[PDB]
């Protein structure tokens, strides 16, 4: 302390190693053409980091603690209202440094593991693998690879495995199945009981969790179930593949909204940095932003609803860490999600070279200290805080992405990964585009999170939640001066028009809280906009209206 | 060593006949203000010890579970490797025969006894001298809790036990009052150190894929290190199958299966499992052969049987479909150990399920006291050796196998159930626990009853499992699976295994179930001008495809007045599905 964040140190033998897609990396590592060493190193190093004591500021707990709860100091920097930047233009750059911190800590732990565990004849080889390793990213917008015995988005293979097989150093040809540190983070006692001042202690019972969970916290189950609510990865995958309700009807092709949004984000030109970088709002075509997409992914991975009114056999609710800004960083997938958010930023930067804190709005924030992150400044000869300009070129942190390495085919790569399905399905219909604009206050529920669901047509007063809900079009999640997001609406409008003799729909919205109830006093500005031509001159064509729900479902 | 005499927990005169408690009530008591938490600690610690015993210890968890089915080895000196008349591997368990309840009664007792013996060891080893008397007192009161699968958990719904849904559980630290430690919960799952397909010879869990003859399973159980509920799905990386998880919410959903229409607005629901259980316990006049088994030997009202209900619960807890054809974002399939005869006993909930099956047998015996292997068909099986379970015959002074008469009075094994101890109240208790909701919902409609009869062959797919789904109305050709499927009425699961005739001479059978249909008929009539529905059936395999060649006799029957004299009113017909969904 101060812990100097440098990125993995430069070695001439390892020029700008890449952060790989975690699925591609896992498949590579578990093939006979791999020594399986990088997999073993990541698992063993992250296990050590997770098991470190709380007084160790490089423990997993304390590293995750930087983001939000328990709101303590870190690296001598006063804390406590966490350190993470949200709803501001430094959202991408603060998180760029945070991810690099995690990567660097893991690398250092890998080197220690080698020193304590690897025989002499293997040390050079194991060190060599550690120096080439970079933190993989979870490509949340790319169709998963599978046997096809359709295509869908998925959580990483590794995140869905409670156990993982790794090498046993010193015993050639021997492998052992061990608990997988990417599956969850678990402490030895409930997090609400940790020694002061680190206790996690909220309208979700995170104090009653020993393990991080995805969708595992539901009301009206015994509280001891919450100690480890499990990883409902199939449910998370379902949420990640959110799309309009009509697409589940026979005869229609589906397009995951997350992929459509990500394709739009990467291919739409002309945004300034303030528009791209954040939900912050002090041109609705420009409201598709990195942070809003990131917010929905948090929601879809973790779940935010603890309850639902009424009677339901099929229960699609359930809450978990990733939906909650104070505790999301405890879930190991947090870091892989943010690794991809960093990749998306790098891609956008590559195809928008001039647009860096350029506009009058974001310019104010450019020189913000990115607390609590320290580095040694070459220009002033002293320890300072990171600033956004320090990480404009992510390569200065000694990592890269394949997609930005060979950027000569970047637009082709973007289309191949994120645009094929959208184009395939859109091309069946007329050359017009529709988008939804959404503007809200993140503070509208006193700071509490909520979800804004939009519908075209009649709203089921007892089912206004998800893609299973009649006439659902899409959602915007308040992960928590206004905030904005954008949704694709082209295909949902087409369907509505087919049922309603060509009429444009009124966007109807419901604001849903963590109890699954509709909030009547949260203002949301929603509008539908149309342009001629396909997205790959928008005009407002319908104003939003709040939908009513059943009395028992009202907050 | 051998023989291991199965006696039940030894008699302690301080506590003459302790009760096997409802596992949720017991857990709630053990964690409530006022409780010492000693029994919970003992069960967790003892079961953990048993689970960690080596494969060559026949009292290890693995070897006890191994008695039921795979890997089909010897136990207590009784040889394994049995093959049925078609060459299929067969284990010791009895299915589709009238000794189904009595074989399993002894099996559950074995488990309980082994756990109790491990509790005494734990106390002698870990508990300080000044606390040994108190801990021994609790161990001697403990009996294996039952999972009441048909009781609303504390709207109302059926649920897996609280304890089974907890990956971790807090237990006492013996030498330190007030102190607890969270430990992995041995009731959540059973996990070995390697994939079960790679265990030391001869214990590996392997299918007949590289065997000389027979069929046993095709789900990738050889690729599991842990037992799983709904965790095995096709088109995911095989490393996910090492531990597919406990999808307990999905299991709860299956356990609450009811007709499709009940999810529409304005309708009250009744869980079919509870309605079936209430019918099973209250319908008079069945003989032992009718009650005890799915086995049919040559009146549909008497086709509601213990084994069929048990079969459906196996399916609902574990899942049996590995895949589904076509495009589906919401994935309701997924398979696991409890659906599969060869490996179900590895899942710790198996024993709690069978504990309740034993309790249901005891309840039924209590209110049908003159019906014990009483009919010509079942009397033939009364004296079968319940291999591999040994006991001492006092009369001949030799070790013999258990036989059904030895366990007619379960109290001879030194346990009881609250519901059979206070027998004067038994019918009121059955109503309070299993009948209140059925009666409240039925009362809104006409005074008449409808039931579906189902007769099938367990061996229709060469031993493979399948599920028979019944519908009233048009069947969705891409969705013919469960309560989410349009017009679904109910299901019958073929908990399939070998022919279990290994000892028969070479030179020398149908199954039945019954479904409630009253409420579904009411809804169908409401949508079709009062028309009586033709039951439509689809036979579904593990790949989620319809088997057109599996023959099923389905009929709808009606009586005047409520069940709490049936006449056939419609015959069933097979429904076709989409071409891509056809086997
Ligand atoms: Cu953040
Ligand atoms: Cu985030
Ligand atoms: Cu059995
Ligand atoms: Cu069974």
């Amino acid at each position: 302390s101060p812990y100097l964040i440098t990125g993995i140190p430069k070695d001439p033998k390892h020029p700008l190693p890449i952060r790989k897609d975690i699925d591609d990396w896992y498949l590579e590592q578990t093939s006979a053409g791999s020594n399986r060493i990088q997999l073993t190193l990541f698992v063993e190093a992250l296990t050590v980091i997770q098991n470190r004591p709380l007084n160790d500021q490089l423990s997993y707990f304390r590293l995750a603690g930087i983001h939000g709860a328990p709101w303590t100091e870190w690296d001598g920097v006063p804390g406590g209202t966490g350190f993470c930047v949200h709803n501001n233009y430094t959202f991408p750059t603060w998180h760029r440094v945070y991810v690099t911190l995690y990567e660097q800590v893991i690398y250092e732990a890998m080197l220690d593991f080698i020193k304590q565990n690897v025989p002499q004849n293997g040390k050079a080889d194991w060190e060599n693998e550690a120096k080439q390793w970079r933190l993989p990213y979870w490509d949340f917008a790319r169709f998963a690879r599978h046997g096809h015995d359709g295509d869908e988005l998925r959580l990483p293979i590794l995140v869905t495995m409670p156990m993982v097989k790794v090498l046993v150093p010193g015993q050639p040809g021997k492998q052992l199945s061990k608990p997988n540190p990417l599956y969850r983070f678990q402490m030895q006692t409930l997090m609400g009981t940790l020694e002061r001042p680190y206790a996690i202690t909220f309208d979700l019972p995170f104090d009653k969790c020993q393990s991080t969970t995805k969708y595992g916290l539901l009301e009206n189950y015994n509280a001891d179930v919450w100690a480890d609510g499990g990883q409902n990865w199939l449910r998370a995958n379902l949420a990640l593949n959110e799309h309009p309700w009509y697409q589940n009807l026979d005869g229609w092709d589906s397009v995951p909204t997350l992929q459509d949004m990500t394709f739009r984000l990467l291919t739409t030109g002309g945004l300034n940095w303030g528009e791209f970088s954040s939900t912050r709002y002090d041109a609705p075509k420009n409201w598709m932003n990195l942070e809003a997409i990131h917010n929905n992914v948090h929601n879809w991975v973790g779940g935010f609803m603890f309850s639902r009114p009424g009677r339901h056999d099929l229960k699609l609710w359930g809450a978990g860490h990733m939906s909650s800004v104070p505790v999301a960083a405890y879930d190991p997938i947090f870091w892989l999600h943010h690794c991809n958010i960093d990749r998306l930023t790098a891609i956008w930067q590559t195809v928008n070279s001039g647009s860096w804190f350029n506009d009058d709005k974001s310019k104010v924030s450019k020189d913000d200290d990115l607390r609590p992150f320290h580095r040694f400044c070459e220009k002033t000869r002293k320890v300072v805080f990171f600033r956004s300009d320090d990480v404009k070129d992510w390569r200065s942190l000694n990592y890269d992405y394949a997609i930005t390495k060979d950027a000569s085919r970047i637009r082709k790569e973007i289309s191949d990964l994120y645009g094929q399905r959208t184009k395939e399905v859109y091309k069946d219909f007329g050359e017009e585009d529709y988008i939804l604009s959404i503007r809200y206050s993140r503070y509208a529920l006193g700071g509490k999170p909520f979800q804004i669901n939009i519908f075209f047509g009649d709203v089921d007063g007892k089912d206004f939640y998800d893609a299973r809900s009649q006439n659902f079009v899409g959602s915007v999640f308040n992960f928590s001066v206004l905030s904005v997001s954008q949704l694709p609406a082209r295909l949902a409008v087409h369907y509505y028009k087919k049922q309603n003799k060509g009429e444009v729909p009124t966007p109807r919205y419901v604001v849903v809280n963590s109890q699954g109830k509709a909030e009547a006093e949260v203002k949301v500005e929603v509008a539908l906009h149309k342009t001629e031509g396909t997205f790959y001159d928008y005009r407002r064509v319908a104003d939003g209206k709040r939908a009513e729900v059943d009395d028992a479902y009202r907050a």
